């Protein structure tokens, strides 16, 4: 029994605390966010596009009561003042965006918590990882890493496969993806200072940049340099599609393909041959779900183009991702 | 030729000033926003629900150049540090939101500024609310700081003062189908006002809310002071909205006489259709309500009666048509 | 265990199909729809807003199998050649919309065919409305053929039932804030019923819109006749709606008195909230209506008063629930004709 | 000058007619739609996406008087009994779908007929695709049918021209990030077409879609002839547009060298623009196509390059315009 501790309780925080519920041997025992407990426990309770909470969650004195089971909720604002221990909390979920650095995050562990898995990136001294994917680079000896990004999630599993099988020479990426919170709801000051953020984000086509066309290189070596993309946010309050140009070393077939995205596929990698459009993947398990009717392989002069899909909920998929990460790491 | 000053460049202020640009007389020579300027350029050439600036905006030393006029921009945190004068300012559109008294909004008045100043906002116990074609006869001239009322209340005060004026109310109560706001979450998150359904996504959902127009329309027509209350529910659309009216009155109606009242009470702020439109249609009109004749329903059972009417209006332009009426007017009285 | 046919698997007849999956004493052994097999098949694996089919659907010989178990499914024109008794079907759930009257939903009902038939369009002369819970206690089993009410009248009449039994009801009007429906364009474009407004594009208007609920009432709640009116407003939401009813009673109340009266008449088909819950909040509920205690209003102005109560209903979730209940119902109180 | 019949009044036809009321030289002197007038009177004075239009239209006996002007409506089946020459229709604008075929389309050509004919949709084999300002220069004048292609296709063609022209084209793949369209279910249910999925919610998902314009680029641009192909993913949107296209060159490339180029091909029916805008800022032009020079991107890997460039449009209206300017060119030629 793998015990965690949450601290922000975002939409990936909430959702991490959900899926945590259906995975056997990880369980929540402490959870930490400056917002009002009533407003956190109204929030977990009812989800726009995850659904209604699997249970049942009433407010106490010193947190919440989900499916008669006391979870304790703390509003610390520093890690250090967090006695994770006190409640049995050996792993710490870093999810509010404001400890996304090896120093920052390690406040948590005291004698206090032992490992760490952040949401924003690494750096220098953390190491980036997509569950099956590279999740066999940690050793044991780390302290705190980095569960990547929800786009890195979705492209991994993909383009990993196209470069074992096939190696690839370089690739353009192109997500049409969900909006997000920090855009919008209507035009308007953005604090960021992005004009493209700054508008209707579920009343426009938003292009906007990305960060897994390069970090996808701390996921998978090889790639290095070697992809690149961008993203158009739609209005879809959640569900994501990634489609990847590329250009490999060797010349293929769809079906070659497809066929070795369903022999790389697992827990963390599924495969689709079924015409679905983003609704159907909302609240999936899968961090990617490949797309084998939208494959491309153009042939033009003895030069070829591939182009392959994956689908992704931005939301459960990349938290699906973090827990299974978290275990993982957890028993390391 | 009344120079207006803009203070709180958001969705009203922007709106205002594209509105004054197609009312001779009326000129805005300054904004004072926080916001960097080519931010707030950017968000007058651009805008989703009401299109592409129509004209020129350039970012230039001191401000905008609009089609080939010079607007100052300025950043004073500070009412009162606004300078409104330097730039020939004697009234100012309030439209930050964060000033609705009496007190908070005078600080644009004195004499390094401001001579008058509308707030698009309840103003406080000093202060007159204006519909204008409604109670705007209300101003003597005298006045310094007066409210433009809300977007709720400038739809639903003249289509309820007709049948206040034409068969009496005794009480009602409203419901706005209204657009979604800048002041809901646009994905499930905290709301920082505590606001557990402003707190769900805005655009993905039918939120219940709350409002006070029908509440505080006593200050617009004090004949239905008390006598009218309302809630809303928050629909995914970016703007346009309508307001049910449902109410008892004192004369006994039919649906003729009340859709012919209401035709006779229409003028430039208040329209009349009789063509089944819908929200989109709206969008971007200057009537700061239009009555919907298609919607009447009069309901008579065991002599007794219950009427609903229905007005449409865009809660961005048909608000700021009515608050640039006002200014002008005020400013003239 | 009632066995079940389905005929027309639109939004309505999917979703009955889902819903009785997790009914005990009911299965359904026959579908008959004028669709390819494979199109259907897909659409019941695929929901947009019901979301993915619980368990397993795969495209058979003659039908589906759907979680280990085989459900035939015929294209029949004519409900006269549907053998329904073949797979045991002892009642239909006519939705194709082709057959509201009482006389052509009995085509069901023939020898090699059907015992019972729930339309999911209005009734009214030989046809008895039902909303379950509510009034399918005037049901005695001899029927042939019933309604079982629209989505609307589903979620409205346990909230007017509650207000009539308790303080007496003089009369109301009613406005139900809906999702866009499949009847409604997607795009601007000459609608086939000649109607202005459903011509409009529903996923980006407020469109006003006509419903017959309130009038038709009376067929559920006989005194409530004539006493309701009312009408729509479609909204930008795939599903989930909301009712709010405004009427003049027989005797004062207050804010406490409404709600703990509604909360009172709670059961499976009615369900009570405090929470200010949302749209997406009731979407895929079994309520056939969700009375909201945080949106009811009692204004008392000069010693009159406008009561407003408001129910939250998923106008497909909800709606299939309640008619699932209502075949349930009908199939096991009846009696051979 | 130009005297237009329009054939199906659909969205295209209903924005042809509403574009021209913009265009000197070009007037509608008949409609011929099977809907009746007053359901078509009511979708050409309201559109969601298009906005009210721009004065007034009357239902009048035998057709509208739009902005004072009578025009004939008529609700003839077959081609062959619609009289245009009875107007002075000398041209006809083909968007039923119903006559996208040379000897189907020419049924419209007859004594009280026109004398030339421009269908909406790949036209078929003895048919001239054109995308104005790109290839029109194919047309002698003495062709009797031709196509306007697809709205992708005069939103890819300028922009896959300007990279031809200028670099040479290798090949390519294109994505749409399209709105949804009347095509696809408002809700999930059987499609007419057996796709499955355009028998989802188009206003509630992605929904990839394929899509023939890259693949039929050839007949636009022949160098091009199969060295493109494409698909697209149609997301919650009413109207607005943008192609994207990843490629690989005969030379190497930089940013500022493709946007340079794209900038050098601008015209009335490409357009230029550095503005980080979004889809609904393009709602309602002219062009039949707008390169974004913020999207663009010129990848180098190991001496090896892969171009993307990017362009917005109005699905709808964009391709309305380029229908109007080849209407007007080609009667005039």
């Amino acid at each position: 029994v793998v015990k965690v501790g949450i601290n922000g309780f975002g939409r990936i925080g909430r959702l991490a605390f959900r899926r945590i519920q259906n995975v056997e041997g990880v369980e929540v025992t402490r959870i930490n966010d400056l917002t009002d407990p009533n407003m956190l426990a109204h929030l977990l309770k009812y989800d726009t596009t995850q659904g209604r909470f699997d249970g049942t969650v009433e407010v106490k004195e010193g947190g919440f009561e989900v499916n008669g089971q006391f979870v304790k909720v703390s509003a610390e604002r520093e890690p250090a003042n967090i006695d994770w221990a006190t409640d049995g909390v050996e792993i710490v979920l870093e999810a509010t965006g404001f400890f996304a650095s090896k120093e920052k995050a390690e406040q948590h562990i005291h004698e206090g918590a032992k490992k760490v898995v952040i949401t924003a990136p690494g750096g220098n001294d953390v190491k980036t990882v997509v569950f099956n994917t590279n999740h066999d680079i940690l050793d044991g000896t780390e302290t705190v890493i980095s569960g990547a990004s929800c786009t890195t999630n979705c492209l991994a599993p993909m383009a990993k496969a196209l470069q074992d099988n096939f190696g690839v020479k370089q690739g353009l990426m192109t997500t049409i993806h969900a909006y997000t919170g920090d855009q919008m709801i209507l035009d308007g000051p953005h604090r960021g200072g992005d004009l493209r953020r700054a508008r209707a984000g579920a009343a426009n086509i938003v292009p906007n940049s990305t960060g897994a066309a390069k970090a996808i290189g701390l996921v998978i070596p090889e790639l290095n340099g070697k992809l690149d993309g961008a993203a158009q946010r739609v209005p879809v309050p959640t569900g994501s599609v990634t489609e990847l140009v590329a250009t490999l070393e060797k010349d293929v077939t769809v079906e070659e393909v497809n066929a070795a995205m369903k022999a790389a596929a697992n827990d963390s990698y599924g495969y689709t041959e079924d015409p679905i459009v983003s609704s159907d993947i909302v609240g999936i398990s899968y961090g990617s779900l490949f797309d084998a009717t939208q494959t491309k392989v153009q042939t033009v002069d003895g030069n070829q183009l591939v182009k392959v899909v994956s689908w992704y909920d931005n939301e459960m998929s990349y938290t699906s991702q973090l827990v299974r990460t978290l275990e993982y790491f957890a028993k390391i």
